């Protein structure tokens, strides 16, 4: 694998989304990796429906929370996933209006990153493209993140609260990151991304729940 990627650079990603009060991470999360490769598969990038998940994965529990795995099987099982466009945002749950008249991506499947292996993580982002990953975002220096190589002694591990997008990786003067895009709007951290310390043994989770969709 390349020393560094960023798929901000090759576009594959959107413009960073606000999800309000709503727990939907996930969802923002899943969208992210539907619409990387979306881009790579078919060469267009389109924004996708965080709502059409929220509203429609019964496995699970909406603006509660959930899991990407069954993001994207749904998608897959669904045949696809609308455009925000077609299916807007409003970040509470609704009843499901899936329509597949605006269908824009479809899915099939997943593959999950081996736990913990931040590595193998790397391998995937640079193979792939952008990753979906879980994290510890709870901290109060998270929360105020404004530059740098976040790291916080205190992060942890086993409470994977948050769900983000690893849209690559790199180095800043000598400290390893990866390039996290939230879901916070544009006015959180840096310009609504934060890098996120790398292979400082798996700091804040994020190798412990990784997953990319089949496209």
């Amino acid at each position: 694998a390349p020393d560094s990627v960023d798929y901000r650079k090759k576009g594959y990603v959107t413009p960073v989304k606000n999800q309000g009060q709503c727990g939907s991470c996930w969802a923002f999360s899943s969208v992210g990796a539907l619409e990387g490769q979306l881009k790579k598969k078919t060469g267009k990038l389109l924004n996708l429906s965080p709502q059409n998940l929220v509203d429609c994965v019964s496995e699970n529990d909406g603006c509660g929370g959930g899991y990407m795995t069954n993001a994207f099987q749904y998608v897959q099982k669904n045949r696809g996933i609308d455009s925000e466009d077609a299916y807007p945002y409003v970040g509470q749950e609704e009843s499901c209006m899936y329509n597949p008249t605006g269908k824009a991506a479809k899915c099939r499947g997943y593959r999950e990153i081996p736990e913990g292996n931040e590595k193998a993580l790397k391998r995937a982002v640079a193979r792939v493209g952008p990753v979906s990953v879980a994290i510890d975002a709870s901290l109060t220096s998270f929360q105020f993140y404004s530059k740098g190589v976040y790291y916080d002694e205190s992060c942890n591990s086993d409470n994977l609260n948050h769900a983000v997008l690893a849209v690559g990786y790199g180095i800043q003067k000598g400290n390893k990151h990866w390039i996290i895009k939230n879901s916070w709007g544009e006015n959180w951290g840096n310009k609504g991304y934060i890098l996120m310390a790398r292979n400082k043994n798996n700091a804040c989770g994020i190798a412990n729940l990784a997953s990319f969709p089949k496209m």
